[PDB]
């Protein structure tokens, strides 16, 4: 076998080094698998309740003849809710890494859930994706404030909505979790000439086959 | 028989309260470092009192070209960027609730954090010209910050 | 080792020069890296309240 | 779409 550890690199490009700089050094054995293990972990979640408010006032002058006079006022306060739109969630989270590989291009999927159902499942697009992603590091780094997840969109655009329902029993001791589902990212090679190329090389191409051929410990 | 004459004027005032208003910020970004930076798009945080209202990436109208060492995007003597939209093609406005707005509204002052930026580096091809285009300079960070010592 | 500072620049490129004209005179050796450290510093906020 | 609104009025007429 070219790969004994089943990882994207072979035997020689990992006993030599001579792979990217910032493997773990336990992972240039070719028994031991240069592979990222990605979590994700939320810090608080933030609910904009969107109803709308609405206020006015009014004056009225009015005079009548057979002679009468009359002035008066008024002021009106209203709101409106819609109740499959009821609120919109935005949760603060981090990305840890506490594998042997660092992770390039990080993009986790995470399902939110709130009483044994699931409201979301959003994948990390271009606001919450982290370019580099080091073993024994977190994405954003330890001395920044967490993401926040606000979209559900493609193109980052649309908000996280929640009903009324969920709405109303998530005002009360119920809590939101998140969970990671899965996290797919990039790792380096270099190509004809010295350069690294992270872009064609996915992470998931490896997953299901380092995890059939190994033992695991943590 | 009778006659009659009236006259009213109302005014009012509504509010949404998930989408209480819009956020700009005005930005410059700075390098200090020995390499120029190419398609400058850094990834910013928007923090208010403890949590987070907001994290930006930079699209095309927020991108700089060109950022030499020890220069800033803007140049010197310009005014900063407005770092106005949210979502992928400018579209799209930065939006708070009604909390934050009333403690806006106040002391409290939104801090901005960069997170990571991405650029481009330069290398000649085949023939003789400078490409900038798949040389990603987020592929040498960690390998750059793993074999080094850091000196400010 | 042909980027003995890890950067996308050989020990020749540097040393020889041949590189971004642009890049520091410091970072032609080849143990310094050439290496950008880009920083966003915001300068005002503007809040548009849409009532 | 759910909706509550309430308010008040005064007035005063003179003959
Ligand atoms: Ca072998
Ligand atoms: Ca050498």
């Amino acid at each position: 076998e070219s790969n004994t550890a089943g990882d994207p690199y072979t035997d020689y490009q990992k006993a030599s080094g001579s792979i990217d700089k910032a493997i773990k050094l336990e992972a240039r054995d070719p028994l031991v698998a240069a592979y990222p293990v990605v979590g994700v972990g939320m810090e608080n979640l933030i609910i904009s309740t969107n109803e709308h408010a609405s206020s006015d006032q009014g004056k009225t002058v009015s005079r009548a003849t057979t002679v009468q006079d009359s002035n008066g006022e008024s002021w009106n306060t209203g709101l409106s809710i819609n109740k499959g739109e009821s609120a919109y969630i935005n949760a603060n989270v981090r990305y840890y890494n506490t594998g042997t590989a660092p992770m390039y291009k990080v993009t986790p999927t995470t399902n939110l859930v709130l009483d044994g159902e699931t409201l979301a499942t959003i994948k990390a697009q271009d606001n919450q994706i982290g370019n580099n992603l080091s073993p024994n590091e977190t994405y954003p780094k330890k001395g920044l404030s967490p993401l926040a997840l606000n979209t559900m969109d493609q193109f980052n655009a649309r908000l996280i909505p929640i009903n009324y329902d969920q709405l109303k029993k998530l005002d009360s001791g119920k809590q939101i979790k998140l969970e990671t589902t899965q996290v797919s990212g990039n790792y380096g090679t270099k190509n004809s000439q010295g350069q690294i190329i992270t872009e064609g090389n996915s992470w998931s191409n490896y997953i299901s086959q380092i995890d059939s051929v190994s033992a695991s410990i943590i």
